[PDB]
């Protein structure tokens, strides 16, 4: 009677192949990621803010150091 | 006979639901992430080593400025 339901007995099996290979890799490499995602973003976003003002002050540090660089 | 199949093909249609939900959201994330795992890497790995660059320069440059910056 419920026959149609073990046709698809070994349909399911099949099927989840492909997903406990995918999500379970996928949530070792998010584990992995967000590690990064964060330690990335503080030594970045901090480091922008922090370059411009090296930037600019070494913009114009580097046209009078022309001048005299411990001359 | 099969009747077993049959009480994991319950079991199935059930544990999977925590697979589809779970595997493709993350691929999403995943695909999310690659963009800036790239894109951060270069802006960060050669704005570090540029960093150096204007650091040590700057770093002579300033105590110099404090005796002449534009005076």
């Amino acid at each position: 009677s419920f026959d149609r339901l073990l046709a698809e007995n070994e349909s399911l099996q099949q099927k989840i192949n492909s997903l406990e290979v995918e999500a379970k890799r996928l949530q070792g490499f998010n584990e992995y990621v967000q590690e990064r995602l964060d330690r990335i973003t503080d030594d970045f976003v901090k480091m922008k803010d922090n370059f411009e003002t090296l930037r600019t002050e070494l913009s114009e540090a580097q046209q009078k150091l022309r001048r005299q660089q411990d001359n």
